[PDB]
């Protein structure tokens, strides 16, 4: 259905994927089912979403009934930063893999570069809500994750919310076995990530755009916050193609060869979001969209700036 972006490992990563963050239990199973029916093959998951067990349900159902084969699915999950200590990496992964009911993952990502206090309290924080650091680093984590690849439990590794400084630190680590195949970051016309995408691509690293629609149901949304889907200039380009603004926002990444993972649990929208291979944004339209950059982050759950490898301070 979707076209593909070739990874450094020669694996083919479907350029549109289904997001699952905040997809509720009792909706996410049906969401995944609808998505596979609509041609989605790439599903973006995480330990921290606490819904992997229902995603696994849906995947197994579709495989059994022959709607799809495992080899054609592309499943991604993520290691949460309270599990950067070596033995916890394995255990967190195992729970993810067991929840998803799979024999391997296509990509396993470091979810966030900063280590938090180790353990099963996922959001350790002080009274004021600032995150509590842990000693284990993302390099400690990467070491344990490389084993998973050695064992064939994960086909490739990647990173998420890394600046070019953290990737350089990864790439320059002596004794590295495996390199990251993607860096999953917020990306949309208000945060176009030009310098980061350029850097990543120069190093044979793809980019995966999260929150492409500006994540409109984030509860921390203040009414003065910019709304991509309601943006007049975005809607103007959509109208020109008789498409929706969401479709334009998704197609934007495709034309930059950037993988994109819109989240939805609404069947019509899930279908809508992958109907993006029958129109093309013009060079001028792409240029206009690129000019919307505000360096605005929707997903800045911060209060971790005080810890060492904070990614959002750097220029890119
Ligand atoms: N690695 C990371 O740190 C990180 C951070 C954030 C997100 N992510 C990943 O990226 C995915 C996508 O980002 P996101 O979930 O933050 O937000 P998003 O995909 O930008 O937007 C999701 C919201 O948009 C709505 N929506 C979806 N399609 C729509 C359409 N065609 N028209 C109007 N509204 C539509 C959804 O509503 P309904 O669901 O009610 O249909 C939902 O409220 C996540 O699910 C997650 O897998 C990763
Ligand atoms: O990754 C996501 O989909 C959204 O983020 C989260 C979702 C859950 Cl259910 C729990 C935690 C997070 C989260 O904070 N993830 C990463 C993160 C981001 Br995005 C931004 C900042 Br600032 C810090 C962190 Br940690």
């Amino acid at each position: 259905m979707a076209t593909f972006v070739e990874l450094s490992t020669k694996a083919k990563m479907p350029i549109v994927g289904l997001g699952t963050w905040k997809s509720p239990l009792g909706k996410v199973k049906e969401a995944v089912k609808v998505a596979i029916d609509a041609g989605y093959r790439h599903i973006d998951c995480a330990y921290v979403y606490q819904n992997e067990h229902e995603v696994g349900e849906a995947i197994q159902e579709k495989i059994q009934e022959k709607a799809v084969k495992r080899e054609d699915l592309f499943i991604v999950s993520k290691l949460w930063p309270t599990f950067f200590e070596r033995p916890l990496v394995r255990k967190a992964f195992e729970k993810t893999l067991k929840d998803l009911k799979l024999s391997y993952l296509d990509v396993y990502l470091i979810h966030w570069p900063q280590g938090f206090k180790s353990g099963d309290d996922l959001f350790p924080r002080d009274d004021k809500g600032n995150a509590i650091g842990g000693k284990a680093t993302f390099l400690d984590a990467w070491e344990a994750m490389e084993e998973l690849v050695d064992e064939g439990l994960v086909k490739a590794l990647g990173v998420s919310n890394f600046s070019h400084f953290q990737i350089e630190k990864l790439l320059n680590k002596p004794g590295l076995k495996y390199k990251p195949v993607t860096n999953q970051v917020e990306c949309h016309p208000y945060l176009t990530q030009e310098k980061l995408i350029q850097y990543c691509h120069s190093k044979g690293i793809t980019v995966t755009a999260y929150s492409p629609l500006g994540s409109p149901d984030r509860p921390w949304a203040k009414p003065e916050d910019p709304s991509l889907l309601e943006d007049p200039k975005i809607k103007e380009i959509a109208a020109k193609h008789k498409k929706t603004a969401a479709q334009v926002l998704i197609r934007f990444h495709i034309q930059r060869n950037v993988i994109v993972i819109p989240k939805s649990v609404t069947p019509a929208r899930i279908v809508e979001n992958i109907q993006v291979f029958d129109f093309k944004l013009s060079d001028e339209e792409m240029a206009t969209i690129l000019s919307f950059n505000r360096n605005w982050r929707a997903c800045n759950l911060l209060q971790s700036s005080h810890l060492e490898d904070y990614p959002f301070n750097a220029e890119y």
